[PDB]
């Protein structure tokens, strides 16, 4: 029930003055919404580089608000590019700003001067180094050598309130991969060219930085390719001529022949740096280098080891303005109660509680087994038990012609083991793959034709596609076309699996003097596994029979998550307790962001089909935001809701409250509990208990939705959810944040991380 933090408590700013006088800026003020805040984050940034100062915006109302410190002498007040030209009118009354305080709205901008000077010591340190603003620090040494790729380590260090009043300190250990060896000046034109888009750590003299490579130069290093003052200048002129003293013998004896990359600064201004000081980034989860992630995977007595002696030894002097700010030498630690799993309800009346007289680790353990032993015991099995509507299968023809029959037989018989009440009969059909190209266009071309044939009878299909690329850090365009088309034109539920997986498991055979695909079992992938997964994913969920829901009513009576990724929209609808739950894609006019017309759409249309099957008056709403949630997303949620309290469609009292959950926290923080030391464990750090949570914040808290008798490797990563606006209590959004985290629907004997809320919007996309 003890439960330490890698937050640690900021000292002496105890009555410190943060001093900033509010402007707001006329800019270009169309608002395109992702290209209005796109250059709000440009202005500030550069203008936070040219002054040196901590400049933040502050979107209330106008959403505009850049503050400025009272500190800084001569303002430009207004600045060029950018369109049209920007004007910033002070918003007078100075802010100035007390660590001491209660929670104000000025605490977003307390946390960023916090934040910039806590980087100050760190990026004067010439041990560590930062790929780009915002980021880790790592350690210019790396921690492990890897066989021509490095290890390097770093510690990200971000600001944060403190439950116990003021503000702390917290900190996650992170690993980066980049390649021994540099690009090289011998690199010749072509072999560069093959490498845009790529990202390598410049070590630019003792400045060592990360960027994108976006063009190769037409210049060479010792090619005059720039000006300095009208006189033509080369690249390795430059670096001479913004060395310091001692510049390192590296960046002064550059080959003149070898080839030089451009990229964009984050100011948007193109900069060249030479191959011969330039390392490629290994994307280790765009090239399957697993032994490479094994190195990476950490204890938690290791992460807390590289946390703890991290903090002693570069954030133990902090002189801001004379000021001593010390970050304690003992990390947050406190007493709290950990959530329960919920109990949940399964088919014929069976209801899974967690054994409360058993130890809590036994009872946890128990209770996930029985997720899925129960959910497979044809005497309780599914919540849901009914027979499949018409199903069809849609292979290709090479497959249907060799392995395919094997595959489906053994497939519907995995279905029909599961999943015995559904009937599982589908249709097998196929497409020609191999007469129009095997691209993304042409796999389409065949699938449309039998579509456009009318061969799909029925309206559920599961459908085998081909992999086109690999890289699992890629897109698989064709599975969005299949789903996009399919729905759009006919009346099509698809969903997807692949070709090159259950292939792997059905081996040629001669038997009775006739050729079979039969399974095989030795390396490659489990074909028995395969079969009962995507049995479950693909037929079962695929056709909303759930196999288990909450008990008990959560503290919302439906949540909603919203994802918008490559301006595809997904959003999920969670009502009573998992008993309803819907899925809708739709296209976005943005990358990653929605109109509000957009959502307050989306929403009323889901829930209206949807409210005569929820039997209590609902009275809680909760959004599920993937992300950063956008202003005209909430204006959209808060109106849809507005909206239906005065139809009487909701209670006239009805709340909504917006929730970001942040799957790649901006603030990442670890929870640890602790068990005998024991030689294996000096200092006996385990795992937290999956129900721990902690909250900084009325706005930040956190949830082991992952914890320690359910995880196989590696220490828990405590999903971070950040209140975005609404009435409802940090500390009850993260009780069904866990409790939603507990309908492990995709694999029930595990546990997973994200609420089923944004999990669904992370499988509609993926």
């Amino acid at each position: 029930m003890t439960l330490e933090t890698t937050l640690f408590p900021l000292e002496g700013l105890e009555g410190l003055t943060a001093s900033y006088q509010l402007y707001a800026v006329k800019g270009l003020s169309g608002l395109d919404e992702t290209e209005y805040h796109k250059n709000v984050n440009l202005l500030v940034r550069r203008l936070s580089f040219s002054m040196k100062a901590p400049f933040v915006a502050l979107s209330r109302d106008g959403e505009q608000f850049i503050a400025v410190p009272n500190y800084v002498t001569e303002f430009p007040v207004d600045h060029r590019v950018v369109r049209a030209m920007v004007k910033l009118v002070p918003t007078g009354e100075p802010l100035n700003l007390r660590f001491d305080a209660a929670d104000d709205e000025y605490d977003g901008l307390r946390l960023r001067y916090l934040d910039f000077v806590l980087q100050q010591p760190l990026f004067a340190n010439h041990h560590l180094w930062q790929p780009g603003s915002g980021q880790p620090f790592f350690h210019k040494k790396p921690l492990k050598r890897l066989d021509d790729v490095d290890l390097y380590d770093g510690v990200s260090v971000r600001a944060a309130k403190h439950p116990e009043g003021g503000f702390g300190i917290v900190c996650d250990a992170r690993s980066k991969f980049i390649t021994h060896t540099p690009i090289g000046a011998r690199a010749d034109r072509k072999r560069l060219g093959k490498l845009i888009n790529r990202s390598c750590l410049y070590k630019m003299g003792d400045h060592w930085y990360q960027f994108r490579i976006d063009a190769v130069s037409d210049w060479k290093v010792g090619e005059p390719s720039l000006f300095e003052g009208n006189v033509p200048i080369s690249l390795a002129q430059q670096l001479v001529r913004t060395a310091g003293n001692a510049a390192p013998k590296s960046i002064i004896d550059l080959d003149p022949e070898g080839g030089a990359l451009e990229y964009f600064t984050s100011t948007n201004e193109r900069r060249m740096a030479p191959a011969e000081l330039c390392f490629l980034i290994e994307d280790t989860h765009g090239r399957r280098a697993a032994k490479l992630q094994r190195q990476t995977i950490l204890s938690p007595s290791e992460r807390r080891a590289r946390v703890n002696g991290f903090i002693r030894r570069y954030l133990s002097e902090l002189n801001i303005g004379g000021a001593k700010l010390s970050a304690g030498a003992r990390a947050h630690a406190f007493f709290t109660e950990t959530h329960m799993p919920p109990a949940l309800s399964f088919g014929n009346g069976t209801v899974l509680a967690p054994d409360t007289s058993k130890d809590r680790f036994q009872a946890m353990q128990e209770y996930s087994s029985m997720r899925r032993t129960m959910m497979l015991d044809k005497k309780v099995g599914f919540f849901h038990q009914d027979v499949f509507p018409p199903q069809t299968l849609l292979l290709p023809e090479s497959v249907k012609k060799s392995w395919g029959p094997a595959f489906a037989s053994d497939f519907v018989g995995t279905v029909q083991e599961l999943y015995p009440a559904g009937g599982y009969r589908p249709e097998i059909i196929e497409y020609r793959d191999k007469a129009y190209g095997g691209g993304v266009p042409g796999q389409m071309k065949a699938l449309l034709e039998v579509a456009e044939r009318g061969e799909i009878k029925s309206g559920d299909v599961l459908v085998m596609l081909h992999r086109i690329n690999g890289a699992p850090r890629a897109q698989d365009k064709l599975a969005a076309m299949v789903c996009n088309e399919f729905e759009k034109r006919f009346g099509k539920r698809v969903q997807v699996i692949h070709s090159d997986s259950p292939g792997r498991g059905y081996k040629r055979i001669f038997k009775n003097d006739k050729p079979t695909y039969v399974q095989q079992r030795g390396r490659g992938v489990n074909i028995k596994g395969y079969l009962k997964g995507a049995a479950l994913n693909k037929v079962c969920l695929g056709n909303s029979r759930w196999p288990f829901v909450l008990r008990d009513p959560l503290n919302a009576d439906v949540t909603i998550g919203i994802d918008v990724k490559n301006n595809m929209a997904v959003f999920t609808m969670v009502a009573e307790g998992g008993r309803i739950v819907r899925v809708q894609r739709s296209r976005s006019r943005q990358r990653e962001q929605l109109l509000e017309s957009q959502v307050t759409q989306v929403i009323t249309e889901m829930l209206s089909k949807e409210l005569p099957e929820i039997k209590k008056q609902v009275q809680r709403v909760v959004i599920h935001r993937d992300g950063r949630a956008w202003p005209a997303e909430i204006a959209g949620a808060r109106k849809t809701f507005a909206d239906m309290a005065e139809s009487g469609l909701i209670a006239v009292d009805a709340d909504v409250s917006v929730f970001e959950v942040l799957k790649s926290s901006p603030a990442p923080l670890r929870l640890f509990s602790f068990e005998e030391p024991t030689q294996e464990n000096p200092k006996g750090v385990i795992n937290p208990v999956l129900g721990s949570w902690l909250k900084l914040s009325e706005n930040d808290g956190y949830i082991c939705t992952t914890g320690a008798p359910l995880l196989l490797q590696g220490t828990a990563d405590p999903l971070h959810v950040r209140k975005a606006f609404g009435p409802m209590a940090i500390e009850d959004a993260l009780k069904d944040v866990f409790d939603l985290s507990c309908l492990t629907w995709p694999k029930p004997d595990s546990c997973m991380r994200l609420p089923l809320t944004i999990k669904l919007c992370d499988i509609a996309l993926f």
